[PDB]
């Protein structure tokens, strides 16, 4: 897997931000985790949600580079997001949210799964810890 860089348009919620991307505006899922929802009427603002929203959004605003990281399957979803793995100085925002307990490790689709056992890894250490939604 290759990193490229990008650039933050919005953050929309914990677990999609909008960026751009080879030049065109772009949507992204963040790859093998779920944060809890500040939308979506099916749920409404879950608990955590908003800090969860507010944790991806402040790791963004103050990055000095911004990379995306596509892995070895689709890139897209049905809804058009590009999956990835987001990195903001050199740091996963998708394992740092599941070691703060702000996310869960998603069901997961091979071969979308390079970084499946990582964050695993961290899942159990926050839910030792009991942090945030493991409290």
């Amino acid at each position: 897997l290759h990193k490229e860089p990008a650039t933050l348009i919005k953050a929309i919620d914990g677990d999609t931000v909008k960026l751009m991307y080879k030049g065109q505006p772009m949507t992204f899922r963040l790859l093998l985790v779920d944060t809890p929802e500040t939308k979506h009427p099916k749920k409404g603002v879950e608990k955590y949600g908003p800090e969860a929203s507010a944790f991806t959004k402040k790791m963004l605003e103050n990055a000095k580079k911004i990379e995306v990281e596509f892995d070895k399957g689709q890139r897209t979803d049905k809804y058009g997001r590009g999956l990835a793995y987001i990195y903001a100085d050199g740091k996963m925002i998708n394992e740092a949210l599941v070691r703060q307990g702000l996310a869960k490790v998603a069901y997961v689709y091979k071969p979308n799964n390079t970084h499946e056992q990582h964050l695993r890894k961290s899942e159990a250490q926050a839910k030792k810890e009991k942090l945030n939604i493991w409290s």
